[PDB]
This record gives C-alpha cells, sequence and structure tokens, in this order.
C-alpha cells in the first residue's frame, strides 16, 4: 500500500554490502529501544543483547566460523568472505534456554530491529553462529577436558581445549548471561547500492 | 517523527475488540507481511491457517480449557473467551526440521503483530493453544489464571477427555503435517483508544570500538 510501514515490511530483503561508515548512537539506541519494545510469552523479556563495533572481534568470530566449517564439512570458502559482510555493528541475540516461548520471543524482538533498520535507511542481515563456539563450558566442555587428560597429546585433545578457550572468551567479552544461548548476530548498517528487489512471496496458507 | 518507529515502540497486546470483521485485503496485507520475513537457509518453514468461523473459535476455546482441567484441579468456566473475542485468529505452524525456524516463526509473527499496528488494528500473540498439540504446561496455566476474574475460576477434580485435541486440530486448521503449532494470532479492531507505551527495559551489553 501507500502505507510506508506496510511497503518496508514488504519490500525487506537482506543487506549483505555495507558502506565503511558507522551507525550513530541514535540509530542505535532506536533499534534497542525498538527491540526491547517487542512481545514475550508472560512478559519474561528473556532476552538479552550485545551491541558489537569492535572489527577485531567480529574478525575473529568469523575466522573461527569459516575455520569450523572448513574443517568440519570439508567445503572451501574464499579466504576473502567475511562472515558478517563487513557490517560496521552487529547485535548478538541471546536468550534464556529454560523459556519455553524464549526463542519465539527473540524472533519477535529480532523483526522490529530489522523493520526499525529499514525504517532508519539502514539494512541487515541476520547471521547464525555455530552453536560450537557460544556454548557454556558446563554444556560438553567439562568431560571433554577430563577425557584429554588420558589422551595425553592427540590433535583431538588440542582442539578441546581450544573450544574451552574459545568458549570462555565470547562468552565473556560478549557478555553472556549464565544459562543462556547465542544462535545468531544482525548485521547492521548503511547499505552500499541500491536494495535488491522486494520478495515475491508465497502464500503458506488454508483458509476457514 | 518516523511513523514505522514510533508503532514498533508503541505497541501493546490489545484484548478487546469491537465486533466488525476485518477486511478481507487487510488479511491479505497481514499475510504478505507476514510471508515477507527473513528465513533461515530461505526455506520458509511456516504455515498459517486463517479462522474467523467463531463457532470453530469457540469450540478450540473450549477443549483448551477442557485439556487444562485434565492435567490439573482448575476448572475454567467455559464462557471465557480465549481468543478475547477477536474476529480473526491466525494459527502459525511451522516444520521443526529446520534449525532455524523458531526463530523465523519469530520474526513473522512480529511482521504481522507489526502490519496489524499499521493498518489500525491490534493483536494478542495466544500461546495457551500449543496446550492442544503438545502436553499443556505450568506455566501457561499459572499465566492464564492471573488474567480471570476470580469468578471464572474453581478448583475442581481431574476430568478425562472423550477425544484427542492434537488429532482433531490437526485436521480441522489443515496443519502441514509434522508441524508444531506454538501459538494463535488473535487480530481485530481495538475497542477503545489505544493504551500508553510501556517502560522499556534495556537488557544489553557493549562492546568497544
Ligand atoms: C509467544 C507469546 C505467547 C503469548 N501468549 C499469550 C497468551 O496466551 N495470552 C495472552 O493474553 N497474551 C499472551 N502473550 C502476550 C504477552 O503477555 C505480552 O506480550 C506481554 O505481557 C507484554 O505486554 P505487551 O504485549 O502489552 O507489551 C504472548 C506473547 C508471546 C510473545
Ligand atoms: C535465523 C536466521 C539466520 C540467518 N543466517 C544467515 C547467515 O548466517 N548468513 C546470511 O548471509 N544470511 C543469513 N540469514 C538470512 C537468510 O539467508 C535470508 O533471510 C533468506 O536467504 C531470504 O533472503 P531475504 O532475507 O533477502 O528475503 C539468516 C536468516 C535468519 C532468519
Amino acid at each position: 500500500q501507500d502505507n510506508q510501514t506496510i511497503n518496508l515490511i514488504q519490500s525487506r530483503r537482506s543487506i549483505r554490502k555495507f558502506t565503511t561508515e558507522q551507525i550513530s548512537d541514535e540509530q542505535v539506541n532506536t533499534l534497542l529501544h525498538c527491540a526491547f519494545a517487542a512481545p514475550s510469552g508472560c512478559n519474561k523479556q528473556p532476552w538479552h543483547i550485545t551491541v558489537v563495533q569492535d572489527q577485531k572481534l567480529l574478525k575473529e568470530i568469523s575466522d573461527d566460523t569459516l575455520s569450523r566449517i572448513h574443517e568440519v564439512s570439508n567445503v572451501e570458502i574464499n579466504k576473502n568472505f567475511k562472515l558478517f559482510y563487513g557490517a560496521p555493528t552487529v547485535l548478538f541475540i541471546s536468550y534464556d534456554e529454560s523459556s519455553s516461548w524464549a526463542p519465539y520471543d527473540i524472533g519477535i524482538l529480532t523483526g522490529n530491529i530489522t523493520t526499525a533498520a529499514q525504517a532508519l535507511g539502514l539494512g541487515s542481515c541476520i547471521i547464525g553462529m555455530v552453536r560450537g563456539l557460544f556454548t557454556p563450558v558446563e554444556q560438553g566442555d567439562i568431560e571433554g577436558l577430563v577425557s584429554v587428560l588420558d589422551k595425553e597429546d592427540v590433535k583431538e585433545s588440542e582442539s578441546i581445549k581450544m573450544k574451552f578457550d574459545t568458549n570462555k572468551k565470547y562468552r565473556e567479552l560478549l557478555d553472556i548471561p549464565e544459562g543462556y544461548s547465542v544462535p545468531f548476530g544482525i548485521a547492521v548498517g548503511i547499505p552500499d547500492g541500491n536494495l535488491p528487489n522486494a520478495r515475491e512471496v508465497v502464500y503458506k496458507v488454508s483458509r476457514v
């Protein structure tokens, strides 16, 4: 329609090419405000957001991710590939894994962020995280370190130590709450070039 | 003064609606918006069932209450409207096969929620319906008891149901096979002026530059 909100929602696409220009603190605040205005089952708001503008840290996550993908699935990705498409800001979304509604809740929250970015003249792409890099240390790493003790110096042994260190490092740097999972981030920036064409939607609908 | 920003920031769950049905074009716009959401791997692993038949909605509402009574001592009065008398309910379902699907479905649900506001409408997500397909959860029951007139609730002994709500609604809502059904969305014309925005809390941390 000629309703501006409807047109953004219907024309949204993922942005994977950004300028080098950082978004303003006011735009960040606005995105956060929008995010935390989402509804949530029982108003628990069982979520957290980490605002990241450290390109070194983002580059490290990108490198570990691509490396893990190469080593586990044996696909070759171009070494110039950027997990976060060079976005100047990324919002890491985490949630309480003991709330039954929480995965849905953070999708709604992510939708608010996505639409708000569009309304500010910005663009985004959601970015899936490798669970193994962000799991809390108590979810499988402890018995890993234990077993490694009786496997003195093997390769599988060195990678268990790195996993633990990586998991500890990323959860601390991002200030992930205890018991929270980090399934994805949202890369946010100023799109470089024209926007991709609107999706031709598919109506996966029944009626009564 | 961006209108889209002010809508997202002022959104509330609406639970009182006029008796006027929304137009087919509104219904279609809500769907178009829903189906424009991002999706992990572009699976778009979702489905919507549009229900405007008040007879069916009553039976769903009743069966949800019966289902609650099966697993606990709480007898909720069948006059209670689970969907707050909304004239349209959108039942959201999805393929558990896709790892990204629960998040996709949240985003789809957000798009619907915001689009409804944009159209002069309002909405409430109704999670209690999942108890028709999966074992009724204790927290859901307490979530619902919290909002009932005390006249609407009594403690009574459990009553076993004659039939399977899961099969019954998987057929009447034409839910694709194996799809999970986490909630319905009640949509309608709000009865009365819009409430104020609520206090927003920032559950946030920051890193560098
Ligand atoms: C996944 C989900 C399930 C919900 N289930 C219900 C429900 O069964 N009934 C209801 O009245 N509200 C339900 N809500 C609405 C919430 O109670 C509401 O979003 C929250 O209390 C905050 O109020 P607000 O939406 O006005 O900001 C649900 C919300 C979500 C996101
Ligand atoms: C949970 C989720 C995870 C996603 N992860 C990625 C990702 O890691 N990389 C990426 O390029 N796009 C990612 N996307 C974007 C989807 O690929 C995109 O929504 C889909 O391909 C359809 O494209 P469109 O959003 O431009 O309409 C993700 C989307 C969601 C909802």
